[PDB]
This record gives structure tokens, C-alpha cells and sequence, in this order.
């Protein structure tokens, strides 16, 4: 009714490319945490050496911020999500996995997505995701 709707999720404009679990039996590399803003700049430099994070970059969405973050061993989303989650004690939280990174990075930066910070030099792209020819 007046304050900034908490979002309990991503927006459906992210919602066309996500993983949408948090159990799921597939091991990831690569996660999109959705937070306060505040949030994302502890994760930020917090994952930039916890998870060799292949491309950091806080952006901004409607009422907070996306910190992106890929990785390069694997992971489940139930042990990152273990990890953004134990950071939900001053705020909201909504981290999750990502299956399309490039595709994802993508609408971020175009409107009404904003970009902030990023530890690239370009965001995403061949040099990060494995786009090996097939």
C-alpha cells in the first residue's frame, strides 16, 4: 500500500531465462542474488574471492539491486543458497540460480535495468560464459 512493494522474487521481465529452485539435483556455476542494494555490496566484495566470482557486477532493477555473480567449480544451489541466505538478517533476500547467464546480463543492462558496478571489463560474454562453438 505505499512503501516500496518488497519484491518476495524476481521480476517476470528476469523471470524469461532463470532456474526458479533452490533443491534442484544439478550443480550450478553461476547465480544472480537479488537484494537490497546494501545487500549486494557486502556480497559483492565478500563472493569476489569466496567464489572466484567470473564476473561480479551490481545492477539495479525497480526497488533494489542484482548482484550477479558466476563461479568457477561447481555448485548447488542449496549450498550458495546456504550462503546468500545466512545474509538475510538486516533485510529482504531473494538470491537464486541462473541457467542463461549471457541471456540474463543482457536484459539487466537494458532498461529498465540500470548497471552499477561490475568486476568485467565488459560484462559477460565469450570470454566468461562456455559458448565452445556448439
Amino acid at each position: 500500500g505505499s512503501k516500496v512493494e518488497d519484491p518476495k522474487d524476481f521480476p517476470s521481465e528476469l523471470l524469461s531465462f532463470l532456474s526458479h529452485a533452490v533443491f534442484s539435483n544439478r550443480t550450478l556455476a553461476c547465480f544472480a542474488i537479488y537484494t537490497t542494494k546494501e545487500k549486494a555490496a557486502l556480497l559483492y566484495k565478500k563472493i569476489m574471492e569466496k567464489y572466484s566470482v567470473t564476473f561480479i557486477s551490481r545492477h539495479n532493477s525497480y526497488n533494489h539491486n542484482i548482484l550477479f555473480f558466476l563461479t568457477p567449480h561447481r555448485h548447488r544451489v542449496s549450498a550458495i543458497n546456504n550462503y546468500a541466505q545466512k545474509l538475510c538478517t538486516f533485510s529482504f533476500l531473494i538470491c537464486k540460480g541462473v541457467n542463461k547467464e549471457y541471456l540474463m546480463y543482457s536484459a539487466l543492462t537494458r532498461d529498465p535495468f540500470s548497471v552499477i558496478e561490475e568486476s568485467l571489463p565488459g560484462g559477460l560474454k565469450e570470454h566468461d560464459f562456455n559458448p565452445e562453438s556448439s
